[PDB]
């Protein structure tokens, strides 16, 4: 309808992957992939709380777990504690409606109920037990294979890739 399609160029110590790019149901979840659109492109400016650019360039998939999915976002701190939404802080939790019913659906990172900042995770396999707690607000429509080599690379024992996995551009598509 009215989805929008963004795109990361990921590189893996420093080698190009290549590009994921999603689509945004932005006519089931609005706020969520304004959030996330606004994160790719850099056009909301920087965190009202954090006073930093609320841009994922140069962030990375900090976490990456194998046969289930990978995260990133978090351009604050780069390990899973930072990250902010553009409407200043966290936001609720939008819609339950997208679930995690197909691998490859993009859903929002938390910490709890209504706790919504940068950071997201695209899983590689169905995962309805996150329905309800997590917001689904995309799809990967290429790229699909750029996920599974970046979710399979060897970890830390804090299951952070060894390689730099790094978001080299990001923005919008169409």
């Amino acid at each position: 309808k009215d989805r929008r399609r963004v795109f990361l160029d990921v590189t893996i110590d420093g080698n190009l992957a290549g590009r994921i790019v999603m689509e945004l149901y932005n006519d089931i979840a609005p706020r969520t992939c304004n959030n996330f659109l606004m994160l790719c492109t850099g056009m909301a400016g920087t965190g009202k709380i954090s006073g930093k650019p609320l841009h994922y360039k140069g962030s990375t998939f900090h976490r990456v777990i194998k046969n289930f999915m990978i995260q990133g976002g978090d351009f604050t701190k780069g390990d899973g504690t930072g990250g902010e939404s553009i409407y200043g802080g966290m936001f609720d939790d939008e819609e339950f409606v997208m679930k995690h019913d197909e691998p490859f659906v993009v859903s929002m990172a938390n910490k709890g109920p209504n706790t919504n900042g940068s950071q997201f995770f695209i899983t590689t396999t169905p995962a309805p037990h996150l329905n309800n707690i997590h917001v689904v607000f995309g799809k990967v429509v290429s790229g699909q294979e750029v996920v599974t080599k970046i979710e399979y690379l060897k970890t830390n024992s804090k299951n952070r890739p060894l390689a730099d996995v790094v978001i080299l551009n990001c923005g919008e598509l169409v």
